[PDB]
This record gives C-alpha cells, sequence and structure tokens, in this order.
C-alpha cells in the first residue's frame, strides 16, 4: 500500500513553501526567506502574513480562507490521527498563519481587506517570493459597506469559526478572538447580500455561486465552534436558496465541494448537526453521483479510476470529494452499504494522486512525481523566465497538480498551467483525505523530514577581466543568484588583493594611488584607497562597496550589477600586476573568481 503518512506530511509541508511574510524560525527548508514585509502599507495596516495563492504571489482571501476551514476541518475529525502522524503541530501552525492574517484583513466590524497584490501586475514577474515586491506595486483590497463583498466575507467567516474550533481547548483566548471576529464578518456578509465590492479578483477568484451557500457554510461552523443556534437557524435559513439541479427540486449535487461551491460540505455539516433527512439525502445523493451513479447518471471516470469532473483542477476535486466521503461514511448515521462503498472511493481517488495510474501526480513523493510544477519560488529563475533554469532549483514537497485529462494522459511542463497548476485549494481537502487514509492503513512519515536542499550554484560571486594598463583595469560583474533562500542583499562589497611589494619598496606612498569608477550600474558603487592587509607581504586590498544598490534574482538586470574600476599607481612608479592575488585569479578562472571575495554588511559570504 501506499505511504499515507509521508503523503500527508509532505501534503502538509506544502503549505510552508506558500507562507508570505516574515517567516518563523522553525520552518522546515532552507530555500523560503522573508517576504513582501510591506504588505498593508499602501493603506497604514500590517496585512503580512497569510498564504501565496498558488505559483503567484498573490493573495487571494476567498480560496485562502476556504483552505484553512478545510484544514482546520481535518484537524476537527481526524486530530488524533493527525497527532499520531507528528504533523498535528504544524498543521495548526498553518491554520493560525492564516488566520491571524484574515483577523489583520479585519480592522474594524465592516471593513474588511480581501485581496494584497494585483493579479495582473503580480503575474508578470517570474521571480521568487523574496523578490517580487521589488517588481511592482502590491495594492490592498477592501470591501466595506458602500462596496460590499458578502461572498468572501461569509467564507472568512468559517474559516475563523472553524480555527476557533480547533483552537478552543489548547488557546482560548485566541479562539475567543477568531469567533468573534467571525461573527462580525457573517453579519456584515448577511448584512450587504452582495459582492459589488469584490472586483480585485475578477479572472482569477470570481464568485459566479455567490453568498448564500457561504452563509449556510459559516453558520454551522460558528454554531460547531461555540454553539450558539442564532447562527445555526440562519445556516439553515439561506438552505432553500442554495443551487438547484436543474430540471429538478434536489439541491445541485453534480458539481463538487470546493472554493466557489461551498454547499457539499455545508450540507454534511448540518446533516451532522440536525440529522435531518434533507441534508442525509442531498450529501448522499452526491456522493452516489461521483461513486455508483444517481438517476442514471454519474460523474465521468478515467480507464485508471480517476474520477474527473472537469479539466481545471480535476485532482483538487477527486481529493475533496473523497474527503467528504470519508466524513461521510465514519459517520454513524450513514447507511453502511453505501459508507463502504464511499471509503473504497475515497481510497482509490487517494491512490490515484499517490501513484496508481504509473506515476505520482504528488510533487516530491513517490514514483516518477512531477518535476516541473507551475510555481515561480520552487522553480527559482534569476532571469525573469520559466525557461532559466531549465529544471526547478527545489522541491516543492506535498504539492498535487491539476492532473491528467479524461483519458489519463499528463505532460509535465512548467508552461502547463493546468496540468502544472498547484495551489493552496488544491492540497486543502487533499490533507484531510490523507489523513484518514493515515487513520486507517498506516506508513511511517519521514522522521524529523526537513527540505534542506543542497545548493546547486554559486550564489553570489564576482566575474571578472583584467588587462595591464600603467596599473589595471576591472571589468567586474557582482551577481546575486541566490537560491536557498533567493533575497535581496543592497550591502554588497568586494575586495580586490594587491602586492605592493614592488611599489613600497621603490619608495612611493599606496595612498598615492588612483582608484576610480569608471562605470557600475549601481549608481552608489565607490572604491576605497588601498587598505593594508599584510604588513610582513605588503599586501593592500581595495573595497569596491556597492552598498545602497538592490542586487537579486529577478528581472529587469538585477541578479547583476556591473562595476568597471582602474586602479593606478603616480606615473613612473613600478606596478606589477603579476604578483597580485586577485589578478591572478582572475586570469585563472575569471567566470567565479574566489580571490575576490564578496562581502554584505561588512561580512564575508563569499571567496577565500
Ligand atoms: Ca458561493
Ligand atoms: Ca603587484
Amino acid at each position: 500500500d501506499y505511504n499515507y503518512g509521508e503523503a500527508l506530511q509532505k501534503a502538509i509541508m506544502f503549505y510552508e513553501f506558500q507562507m508570505s511574510g516574515k517567516l518563523p524560525d522553525n520552518i522546515r527548508n532552507n530555500w523560503r526567506g522573508d517576504s513582501c514585509l510591506g504588505d498593508g502599507s499602501d493603506v497604514g495596516l500590517d496585512l503580512t502574513g497569510g498564504w501565496f495563492d498558488a505559483g503567484d504571489h498573490v493573495k487571494f482571501n476567498l480560496p485562502m480562507a476556504y483552505t484553512a476551514t478545510m484544514l482546520a476541518w481535518a484537524v476537527y475529525e481526524y486530530k488524533d490521527a493527525l497527532q499520531k502522524s507528528g504533523q498535528l503541530g504544524y498543521l495548526m501552525d498553518q491554520i493560525k498563519w492564516a488566520s491571524d492574517y484574515f483577523i489583520r484583513c479585519h480592522p474594524e466590524k465592516y471593513v474588511y481587506y480581501y485581496q494584497v497584490g494585483n493579479g495582473d501586475m503580480d503575474h508578470r514577474w517570474w521571480v521568487p517570493a523574496e523578490c517580487i515586491d521589488v517588481q511592482a506595486p502590491r495594492p490592498s483590497y477592501k470591501v466595506d459597506l458602500s462596496n460590499p463583498g458578502s461572498t468572501v466575507t461569509a467564507g472568512t467567516a468559517a474559516a475563523l469559526a472553524a480555527t476557533a474550533l480547533v483552537f478552543k481547548d489548547t488557546d482560548p483566548a485566541y479562539a475567543a478572538l477568531c469567533i468573534r471576529h467571525a461573527k462580525e464578518l457573517f453579519d456584515f456578509a448577511e448584512t450587504t447580500m452582495s459582492d459589488k465590492g469584490y472586483t480585485a479578483a475578477l479572472n482569477f477568484y470570481t464568485s459566479h455561486s455567490g453568498w448564500y451557500d457561504e452563509l449556510s457554510w459559516a453558520g454551522a461552523w460558528i454554531y460547531l465552534a461555540d454553539g450558539d443556534e442564532t447562527y445555526l437557524e440562519k445556516a439553515e435559513k439561506y438552505v432553500d436558496k442554495w443551487p438547484i439541479e436543474s430540471q429538478t427540486t434536489y439541491i445541485a449535487y453534480s458539481w463538487g465541494h470546493c472554493w466557489d461551491d461551498v454547499h457539499y460540505g455545508a450540507a454534511l455539516l448540518l446533516a451532522k448537526i440536525t440529522n435531518k433527512s434533507l441534508y442525509k439525502e442531498a450529501i448522499e445523493r452526491h456522493l452516489d453521483y461521483w461513486t455508483v451513479g444517481f438517476n442514471g447518471q454519474r460523474v465521468r471516470y478515467t480507464p485508471k479510476g480517476l474520477a474527473h469532473l472537469t479539466d481545471w483542477g480535476v485532482l483538487r476535486h477527486a481529493t475533496t470529494t473523497a474527503f467528504l466521503a470519508c466524513v461521510y461514511s465514519d459517520w454513524s448515521e450513514c447507511p453502511r452499504e453505501k459508507a463502504n462503498i464511499y471509503i473504497d472511493f475515497a481510497k482509490k481517488q487517494a491512490d490515484y494522486a499517490l501513484g496508481s495510474s504509473g506515476r505520482s501526480y504528488v510533487v516530491g513523493f513517490g514514483v516518477n512525481p512531477p518535476q516541473h510544477p507551475h510555481h515561480r519560488t520552487a522553480h527559482s529563475s534569476w532571469c525573469d523566465s520559466q525557461k532559466v533554469p531549465e529544471y526547478h532549483r527545489h522541491v516543492l514537497y506535498g504539492a498535487l497538480v491539476g492532473g491528467p485529462d479524461a483519458s489519463d494522459a499528463y505532460v509535465d511542463d512548467i508552461g502547463n498551467y493546468v496540468t502544472n497548476e498547484v495551489a493552496c485549494d488544491y492540497n486543502a481537502g487533499f490533507v484531510g483525505l490523507l489523513a484518514k487514509m493515515y487513520e486507517k492503513y498506516g506508513g511511517n512519515p519521514i522522521p524529523n523530514f526537513m527540505a534542506i536542499e543542497e545548493k546547486t550554484n554559486e550564489e553570489i560571486y564576482v566575474e571578472a577581466t583584467a588587462n595591464s594598463n600603467n596599473g589595471v583595469e576591472l571589468k567586474t560583474y557582482l551577481y546575486n543568484k541566490s537560491g536557498w533562500p533567493a533575497r535581496v542583499c543592497d550591502k554588497l562589497s568586494f575586495r580586490y588583493f594587491m602586492d605592493l611589494t614592488e611599489y613600497v619598496s621603490a619608495g612611493y606612498n599606496p595612498n598615492d594611488i588612483t582608484v576610480s569608477i569608471i562605470y557600475s550600474a549601481a549608481p552608489t558603487a565607490k572604491i576605497s584607497k588601498p587598505i593594508l592587509y599584510d604588513a610582513s607581504k605588503n599586501i593592500y586590498y581595495c573595497e569596491i562597496d556597492l552598498s545602497g544598490t538592490k542586487i537579486f534574482p529577478g528581472s529587469n538586470s538585477d541578479h547583476q550589477k556591473e562595476t568597471q574600476f582602474r586602479i593606478q599607481p603616480p606615473a613612473g612608479a613600478p606596478w606589477d600586476n603579476t604578483n597580485d592575488f586577485s589578478y591572478q585569479g582572475i586570469k585563472k578562472n575569471g567566470e567565479v573568481v574566489k580571490e575576490m571575495p564578496v562581502y554584505e554588511d561588512g561580512v564575508l559570504i563569499f571567496g577565500v
């Protein structure tokens, strides 16, 4: 059988790679650093934190809130299994990472920021998370009473209520904070009944289904968190506003639970809360359609057994429905025959994602996993190209990709933003599915698993050429191809070492040597007079300081800065470049000159 504990371990770790903001020191990788620390600065608020949505760096709160709710749902249903796997703490930390962010986005009762970053502006740049905020502004978008967003506020209410539910025993004060914000956001959504102000997510996370399903979703979670029947009643109030399967009176059943349709999960929760036939029949009708069929109709299946609802995020849909199948099949009121059908269906969808069709569709897991997920920071280009490097510098452990077509066909290409898309909501229900599969079938996680990668290219270094000319003239490029993690540097300098024995032995003062910047792409570039390095051997160096100029792996030729400079003695003084340490290195290998060491804020970071 497949190792569900390892899969669960990695599916949860995936969210660490999506973290935005000032990162905790207990992350388990060496290739994510601080990012987007100025989020919210355009409106005078701290709106850092949360997750980047997909392979981009926009923070879309509707799918982010959906994700957090689903992860908390996994905790709620499968806490003990998650504890045993060793991953419950990390999952809870990720849930709180998102929820802390939602709370900051809600500075007053009827004002909610639902997006940080602009989709069109953000997606123009194929650069790592640690550099994206240098390339374009990241505006903060909000809804309020004059420009409302019932769908996203209700969605966030559900996330904070679900967070309160799972934290109320271990952190009563935080749960009380979450539940208050939840009820306020619910009232906000219910008061406005409109998405008129929810515009910044157009073409990315538009709500075609509206907010009535979200109101039942949020109401049910609020009730579960603190037992307020006022919100269960409101949740049931809006059931008759849910989508209806056309040509029938049935609650819609032929799609699936996802970020833009939560009435499937809402029906399941309301079923367990009230045991009412309406909800039990609705969810059974849905799960039947996905398994054995309903009234002569059944979801499409690939020849190799994948339930194939659509071509967009097909594995996201199959694994999420499987999760719901797990929850309902574990319920005592679920008819036994179909409890077995449902859980058998859930395992097969889990096993398809993990490799039953011949390859894994989970990055970094199993047999022949995808290697080119459509993900900027895991690829980690230093020059704003999907094609450079031609392989990902990092392994996005645990990422469930979009998946194959209805014939099980699939191509692993970074440019296929459909088959190789990855996203927060793709892994959300997946985590809960793997929790149940671990609870039932086991599979040992990797002990103390850490995503500490080997650095496969030199991050920061000088490339240089030189020519002798009554002294020396240097043409240098100071590179920042950092990757572990990518980072912006603005305090970089390097040293050029010389042996001035022939010069000082002839009676000349090193301070009369001319040092000059000829040209530099760094406007702050400066060069020091010779500095004594070894009084016994008359070794000196000149410091070329580019502090003040950003050098980072991004676009606009920012991953390198050219500096041309000259070091020339007074006319007539002896000069021998051939005994100069840095000159010798340049002529040995100008590509990477260890003999011109690089310093960041005065600390050596490369070279001898
Ligand atoms: Ca909706
Ligand atoms: Ca010399």
